[PDB]
């Protein structure tokens, strides 16, 4: 499918489930297309194909169902927040004001004001 | 219709419904034109054709009706807000101050201050 | 009328009503000229012709009448505000701080602080 | 009058009234000169001629009289404020922070916090 | 007088009164020189001649007298403030944040919060 | 494995444990790939291979388990916060506002206001 | 005196009084040198000669005496503040945020909040 | 060792202690490598070798032990804070806002508000 | 003395007193060197010679003595503050936000809020 | 010593005391090297030699001793703060916002609000 076709589902259905799950977990678009649909990027307009598959009625319904079926503890739980802030702290590409603010917020969260 | 004609409706009516629904859901203009009306972009002035079809009395009336007929729980419900903030968190193109602020707001929302 | 003439009304009167209505609804100038008066842009100074037709006594009086005759619920009602903020959220051209602030305000409005 | 002459009034008096009225309504200078005095711009220094006619004793006195004679409801009344903010909202050239702030203020004004 | 001479007064005295009055009303320097003393600009250093005539004892004394003799209602009265803010609002060269702030302050002044 | 293959685990399993541990400790991606998988960077798209191995079901499950199994005292304890702020203070590449803020926060934490 | 000589006073004494008075009134240096000492600028280093004459013991003592002898009503009295803010308002070179702030402060001062 | 080898310890053990101590005192990485391991920089990727030696299990364990064994008075004691702020004050490369803020904080700390 | 020699005092002692006094009054370095030691700048590194003479034990002791011997009314007394703010107001090179803030502070100081 | 050698002390010991004293007083590094060790800069990497001599155990111990032996009145006493702020005020290279803030803080300190 190198064209821009919304309705071609029920033939490639297992691939659409991987895309829906990876998207509902929260990772961005664009790349997930590279992951699941290979290097079909730059076929025509890549954004066109991406948002064309982003508009399937099958997509929309299954995405809404899976999104509403996930409890709000597999998306944001305290330990993941600590890990994300720590990732931002230890990355030497985040500029320095952002690292300072991340240290501030890790300080505020875990009552670590010298105690 | 490669011209800029407001009133040519009642001949292409199913296409106007897809456009109205996709727009009322909230996605931007410009691209939705690429989606539903193919690659007729850059025919003349693309913005001219877009806002010419954006000014149909048929458009305006049906858009207002469908917009007022949608309950305020298919546009913004808490779980969609969590998913959008998480999308902004896990995207490595959002600069770093925005990611920090998104983490802050996800922190504030779900009472996740170490509890 | 490729010149800059204020008083030439009562001959083209139906076109002036479309312009007045589209302007009173709130959309910007410049383009509405492209819409209703074709591609007569860049005839001389486009801004000159635009603000020359923007200064007709007939214009001013009818614009004031139609503007004062519109109830303040066809301009800003809550559901339109929700739709505009959602448009700004789902547009991937709005930079990232603006998207974060739009999410914040949609959060504040519809009491959606985890409830 | 392609020179820079303050006192040449009482010969061109109807043109000076249109200029005074358009200026007292609040629109900017520079262009109003293009409107009422044709394309005599760039004759010498355009700003020189503009502020030379801006310094006539006849001008000053009539401008002060007409400015003090206008009630403060033909300049700023609530419905005009709503229309101006809406113009700023629907213009796709206003950057995105300004549009967000305009939405905020339209929100604050018309008690539209979900009610 | 194409030189830089402070004391040459009592010969050109009517011109010095126009300059003093235009300056005491509040308009900037530089141009007022163009207005009253023609196009003698760029003779030598224009700023040199301007601030040389700005330092006459005759100037200083008459300027102080006329400045202290003007009541504080020909400089700033409410209606002039409304007109200046409206000028800043309707000028399409003022950037967009300044226009928003001007609308805010016009809102604050004339108790126009939906009332 | 110079391709982009998610499921090739159970053959290289000890390498996946080092990656999981180094990532769960908080250091960034990209480099950890250089560390554990040599200089296989720029094989194709490096980000593609990185986030392809970042999407293994085996990865996800083991990463979640190890992340939830680590007590919140091997990630952020007070002495590590002091050391990180001190690192930011003594690094002559952090610009000067960030160093000032780091000194401020080290001041605030350890009650060192002249006492 | 095209050199840089501090002590050459008591020969040119009337010129030093004009300089002291113009400086004590508050106008900047550099130009006052152009005014009183002609176009001797760029002789060597202009700043060198300026601050060399700025360091005379005769200068310092007379400057201190004249500065302490001036009452604090020939430097800042309310009407001069109004005139300076008005100058900043009516100058079309002051950018637009500064003009807005000047209007704000003129508003705050003269109790002109619609009264 | 011009390669990138984690486990080569117990042969060069005294050098690893100097590195651990200098790092635990708080000075940055990169240079400490230049200090203790000579000019082996730019062998391959310098950051690669640096963070490869930064990931030794021997390193990690000894670094954690020495870091937890240092009392919080050899890292930040009041007199060191005064010295660091004074260093930032007397350095003519710190820009001017940072110097002003450093003076402010030195003012706040040592109760030096004219007393 | 075109070299960089700290101890050469007791031969040139009157020059060192002028430097100490001019520095203790508060004017910057660099230029004072031009003033008292002629045009010996750019001999080698000018900053090197300047801070070499800035490090004499004789210098340090006499500078400390003279600095501690000056009462805190020859450095900052109210009338000097008024004069400095007025200098900043009347200088047309200070940008416009700084001039506005200077007017604000002169307003705040001398109780000149319309009284 | 044109190499990078930490331990070569007890031969050049008087030079190390001057360096320690000048550093403990608070002046920056880099230049102090130029002062005490001549023009040996750019021998290899200047920063390398500087921080190599900055890491001597003899250095560290004597620096700590001398730093802890200095009373907190030879580093920051009120009169030095007044002198530093005055230096920043009278330097015409400090930009204008910094000068304004320095005037503000000198105002705040010495109770000089018109009294």
């Amino acid at each position: 499918q190198e064209f821009a076709d919304p309705h071609f589902a029920a033939i490639n259905q297992k691939r659409f489930d991987l895309y829906i799950d990876l998207r509902v977990q929260g990772y961005s678009s664009w790349r997930v297309f590279r992951a699941i649909w290979g290097e079909e990027h730059m076929d025509g307009p890549a954004q066109a194909r991406i948002f064309a598959m982003e508009s399937n009625p099958y997509y929309r319904k299954q995405f809404k169902a899976k999104l509403n079926a996930t409890k709000t503890s597999d998306l944001w739980n305290p330990k993941t927040a600590l890990h994300e802030l720590l990732q931002m702290v230890r990355d030497p590409t985040v500029k320095d004001s952002s690292r300072l603010s991340a240290i501030k917020e890790l300080n505020v969260l875990a009552e670590i004001t010298f105690v």
